[PDB]
């Protein structure tokens, strides 16, 4: 591979140079005849492949810390590689969880919200061995987060993977969303996306309200164990009315969304570690709700409504009553947060500060790895800076990655 | 191996064998994926790459390895053996070209393809005579509104010294003029071509809509300038169907897309004049040539004139704007009875073009980041649509601009 990659701006003529790639640990997926780049997804470690993993990212810490080669890195090393002879894994220290999840999060190429990464607060869980305690560990990471509406950054880390058949995972894929129910007729209530979730909590237990927007219980499995279901205390789930500034109507739509966006399905990997309960979140970016989560054909789907009620001619696509409709519905997400003071960015400001954040890293770090396709804002693409900026796409370690959804694997007990 | 496709609004699953015809690169590697990076002959090298063209053309028609494949092979190799190059037949030519435009993994407007108007101009040898092809595509194109896609080709690459040229990106542009207060006149995208134009002669009226000029070469020598007739040039006043303020920004535009930039290449021969046109999808003028902060930026202007408040870009004043604009290129190309397609239409066409090129051709190369509608992204089925892309010859490709490469 060639080692300076230049990346164009084409609006502002800047050119970035990337040496950063070198550094690439896995597969993207395109190879030299095709690129995958628009494709959304493209039994443990022995002890021979956990050595050289492990070291790469102790050098990297000590590197981090300005301690490389060092009598304490040399000793770090050893004493890690002592671990993985006598025992087939090792533990991190706390600084080096904490170095590893804000570096998973700074080498995400799909998130527009980097500029953050080194605020995050770390919770470590990693003494954790029962559901009812991972319940509590998560109602104290959502109250920290949520912190009245000003939110803050976090992550939980529950103990890393042993030997496979006593994985620790949160079933859910946020900590909180909306369940969906399908009817009889074939309609849909609630989410359309958490159908399928919905279902298993029923099946284990939980009694449905089987409203528009009812707040799903934790489904939580411990050391391999059987899931247990657990209600979030509900003063510890902030929401918002989604209410316009100008439209008197808008409110009667009945639409609400939750404040703290968490996600608890991805998996987090860190010197050969991997640790499949990691729950973390930030705060939403406005478009993430007003475009996908309302106006997604297969969610809310709520372009119609809006429409009607906001009298479009809708007989022609060319009369742009999507588009109209589908603005209003991003203001009146944001007008709503705001006015009741809930952190949230709409996708300019953070557009502007991502290229901010990225030339940022290019300057200090030789490089930004980033996915074009998820950073560009499914409304307005061109009209936010990012549309014009190229980028470049690699997998860089620590990572958080995808794995397959736990009742497809799950051995019932 | 077989590669599978996913729409995740639908679930609709797509098998991809197409793609492994490809032998041209990507620029990606198993590490690296350059998909948003905007850019990534000799007797030995020509005749494997006319052989494979030839190939495929024979089984198009369903007459592989017939006696007319055969000796059509022969012919091209004893030509090739003899002169440095050969020379397409017409039927090749006509099915290279189309080909060229079902290859091109950017374009959203496939689903036309087959229906291509091709003008053979090989027998051009002077920039008079490009002019008068030229004129004949564009009146033969423009057909009063009722916009019919065509192409013209001219005399292919010899040795890189006598290269015929459009030197116009289009065939129809705005001039671009840089005043005394540092500000630009017209279209930015311009002002470099717009100054050489100057410096050869044209006479700029310095208005914000100047048609510019043409600059042609032919066969390596300085480009000439020509002057479009007026009564050749569609063009439509931009107004709003409710805001009636809207015309008094005094805005226009072009009716036909007439891209003369490209390259066209079609088995190992290269045709460096290639002007094709086709029409309009109502995003590429609205959203960026209208809103580009480097184009005709008018984004604050029309926000002025709604009076919405600009002090917060959460208010979404530019997205307020960006689909008002939108609404009224549309509603005035439709009120002028001048073909032009919205994005919604356009990408629902491309999602059904997909689906028949899957079936019929084992694939369809596709751009993501090109196909996907610079607004709306995601209410468009095309942003739900995972897609590979991969290079096909016959293929249009990038080439230098003339003014670096050419000595006078
Ligand atoms: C602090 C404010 C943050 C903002 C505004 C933000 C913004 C975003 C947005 C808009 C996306 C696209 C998600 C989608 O379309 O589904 C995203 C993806 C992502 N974010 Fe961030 N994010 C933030 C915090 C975080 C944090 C704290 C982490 C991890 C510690 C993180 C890791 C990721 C990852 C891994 C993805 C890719 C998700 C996937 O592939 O499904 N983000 N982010
Ligand atoms: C007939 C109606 C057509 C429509 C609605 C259409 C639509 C589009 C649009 C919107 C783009 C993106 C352009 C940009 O953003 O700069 C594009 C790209 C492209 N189109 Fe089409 N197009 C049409 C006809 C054609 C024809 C007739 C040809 C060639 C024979 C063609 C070949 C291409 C190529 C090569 C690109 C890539 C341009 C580049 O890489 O710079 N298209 N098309
Ligand atoms: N505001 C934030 C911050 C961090 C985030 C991290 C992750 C996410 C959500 N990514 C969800 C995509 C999951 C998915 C996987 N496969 C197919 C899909 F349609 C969707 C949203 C975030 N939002
Ligand atoms: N309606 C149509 C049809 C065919 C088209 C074919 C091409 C185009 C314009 N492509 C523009 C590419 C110019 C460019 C390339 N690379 C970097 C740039 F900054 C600018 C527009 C079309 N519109
Ligand atoms: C097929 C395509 O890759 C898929 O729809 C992607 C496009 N870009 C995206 N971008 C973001 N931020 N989130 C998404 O879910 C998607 N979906
Ligand atoms: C950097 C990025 O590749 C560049 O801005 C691309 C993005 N997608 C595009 N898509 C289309 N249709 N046209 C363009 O000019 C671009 N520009
Ligand atoms: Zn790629």
């Amino acid at each position: 591979c060639p080692r300076f990659l230049k990346v164009k701006n084409w609006e502002t003529e800047v050119v970035l140079t990337d040496t950063l790639h070198l550094k690439s640990t896995l597969e993207t997926g395109c190879t030299e005849y095709i690129c995958m780049g628009s494709i959304m997804h493209p039994d443990v470690a022995t002890k021979d492949q956990l050595f050289p993993l492990a070291k790469e990212f102790i050098d990297q810490y000590y590197s981090s810390i300005k301690r490389f080669g060092s009598k304490a890195h040399m000793e770090r090393l050893e004493e890690v590689n002592k671990e993985i002879d006598t025992t087939s894994t090792y533990q991190l220290k706390d600084t080096e969880l904490i170095y590893g999840a804000k570096h998973a999060w700074r080498n995400a190429s799909r998130c527009v919200g980097r500029i953050q990464w080194s605020k995050l607060q770390v919770f470590d869980a990693r003494d954790c061995t029962t559901a009812h305690g991972m319940f509590n560990y998560i109602c104290n990471h959502v109250k920290y987060a949520t912190n009245k509406g000003n939110l803050r950054s976090a992550i939980t880390i529950f103990p890393q993977r042993t030997d496979g058949k006593h994985d620790f995972r949160v079933w859910n894929s946020q900590l909180i969303r909306y369940a969906g129910y399908k009817q009889p007729d074939g309609s849909t209530l609630g989410d359309p996306a958490n159908v399928q979730f919905t279902e298993i909590c029923i099946q284990q237990g939980w009694k449905p309200p089987r409203g528009r927007f009812d707040v799903l219980p934790l489904l939580l499995q411990a050391n391999g164990n059987d899931p247990e279901l657990f209600q979030i205390p509900p003063e510890l789930v902030l929401e918002v009315p989604i209410r316009h500034p100008k439209f008197e109507w808008f409110k009667d739509l009945g639409l609400k969304w939750y404040g703290l966006p968490a996600v608890s399905n991805m998996l987090l990997e860190i010197g050969g570690l991997e640790f499949s309960a990691c729950p973390f979140s930030g705060w939403y970016m406005g478009t993430e709700i007003g475009v996908r989560d309302y106006c997604d054909n297969s969610r809310y789907n709520i372009l119609e409504e809006v429409a009607k009620k906001m009298n479009l001619d809708m007989r022609k696509t060319s009369s742009l009553w999507k588009d109209q409709a589908l603005v209003e519905i991003n203001i009146a997400v944001l007008y709503s947060f705001q006015s009741d003071k809930v952190t949230i960015v709409d996708h300019h400001s953070a557009t502007e500060s991502f290229i901010k954040h990225m030339e940022n890293e290019y300057r200090c770090r030789g490089g930004c790895p980033a996915d074009w396709v998820w950073i560009v804002p499914p409304m307005s693409g061109s009209i936010t800076p990012v549309f014009h900026q190229e980028m470049l796409n690699y997998r860089l370690t620590p990572s958080f990655e995808y794995q397959p959804d736990p009742w497809n694997t799950h051995v019932w007990k």
